[PDB]
């Protein structure tokens, strides 16, 4: 089976199985392992790997999409002695996650979000982009091949294609998404399409 | 099955199944979905995903290769109201495609070509490279980690490793492939090898 | 089966099957083909592809990990006329390999090491990083999105995130891993975790 429990290890005493909304579509060639929650109308495409086997949940909010070859994984959040590693946990609305993906988020082909990380609602994470140890705000755009490592990206900003942002001083001066910006409407279109693809693929299973 | 029809959606009234030349080899761990044409002697490796579920064909010409982890996908080419979105369609020799991959093209491991896009004959698309909203000419070389977004790359040019080309002014001044250039013979060698691998893998199936 | 022999071709007269230590865990959604040796306690994650079908061995040493979506492959090491192509072979301790991955090495999600290449013991190859025609020394760190092409990286150096190193003059001036460097202890932690995950996954198979 491609939907599986995580294994017992010294940093995971109890196996968890994924919690998947009945309206989500998980492609038979995707892999989803461990403590993962997947929301309504989510589409998970071929060759994606969502793997939560180091403690703490990976959460994927409603109407989000995880496209082909995307990887979601996270650093250990509980060490061998049962002690939570706080640096490796993100807090969102009073709850703790290893990776939090909000609602209406697009994780486009071959991107990767590696915990600890949070991605706010209505954000587009572009093809081959990378997010690690970062909080990306709502209504953001990571263009293809951009990356955010160790930073907070404020709401409504975009990172130009290929730019690797590693310092908060850079993240603070990112340009704003405006109506005339080339990717300002991209995520809404991708979400609309993927919500419809998820329902169409569900009707073939 | 790993070779599948696309689903019915408001931008796809009729499911299509892939058309695959009998001499092509599709690895059992690759995924090929929807309106896709694959030419003669093509090799499709493990973990590649070719997904044509948003309208319009993805075409992969003869003696081309789609290596491990490569993704081919495309933006919607017909909106909900049946109206073709012309910006998202490329024209090649009088026919319309979402993605056109020519003959003798190598899409090397983990690269991605996302429609609208066309890649001309005898071109090498290097490892982890990215092509989106671009036309790449014949006899080109995209070195590993290069990218072409929103541009036309003239015939016989190469993009140095890591360079992300987003403006036509840059694409126009790319260097030329000459006989002494390190990758000038790479594609011919890769095509020769992959045509032979496809036949060898076919003899094990 | 996801563990398979390579095919017969003019540059491979005899099929080889992988040699895998009984303590290694190969995920059912990984692919391992051909002349590959995998050492003790190695973890191979979903969607990884290790493909040795062009001649010469790919070796993965003990306690190493090959994470989700990683690709290992190599250029031809024997031409059609039986003649070894010496440029495409690396020598390690008196033996020849197409790709050599040492002991305690982490190949993190979506990275790629393409032969000819060697990676020394206790080295971390970061997420989405790329190594090709290079020798990476022991105790090195390739940060996420870095790349080494055509160079030798001395022992104990790191390549900052996003940096693409293509000339020996650059590789010679890379900074040194010191105790205060942010990734100085990353590999030891990742190895420890992955050795334990491999044993936990083995207990579920
Ligand atoms: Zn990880
Ligand atoms: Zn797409
Ligand atoms: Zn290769």
């Amino acid at each position: 089976s491609n939907i599986r429990e995580n294994p017992v290890t010294p940093f995971n005493p109890e196996p968890s199985a994924p919690v998947i909304d009945p309206t989500a579509y998980i492609d038979p060639q995707a892999s989803v392992i461990g403590e993962v929650t997947i929301g309504a109308n989510v589409m998970v495409s071929p060759m994606a790997s969502i793997r939560s086997d180091e403690g703490m949940p990976i959460f994927v909010g409603d109407r989000s999409n995880v496209q082909d070859g995307v990887v979601l994984h996270a650093l250990e959040t509980i060490n061998e002695e049962g002690e939570p590693i706080e640096d490796n946990i993100v807090e969102v609305d009073g709850k703790e996650y290893a990776v939090y993906i909000g609602n209406n988020v697009s994780l486009a082909h071959q991107s990767q979000v590696h915990g600890p990380a949070a991605v706010g609602d209505d954000t587009f994470i572009g093809m081959q982009a990378f997010v690690f140890k970062s909080k990306v705000g709502n209504n953001c755009v990571l263009e293809p091949r951009s990356a955010a490592i160790g930073v907070t990206i404020p709401d409504g900003r975009y990172i130009p294609a290929g730019m690797v942002v590693t310092s908060q001083a850079e993240a603070d001066k990112l340009p704003e998404v405006t109506d005339d910006y080339a990717y300002s409407h991209t995520n809404e279109a991708v979400v609309y399409v993927n919500v419809h693809l998820a329902e169409g693929y569900k009707e073939t299973s």
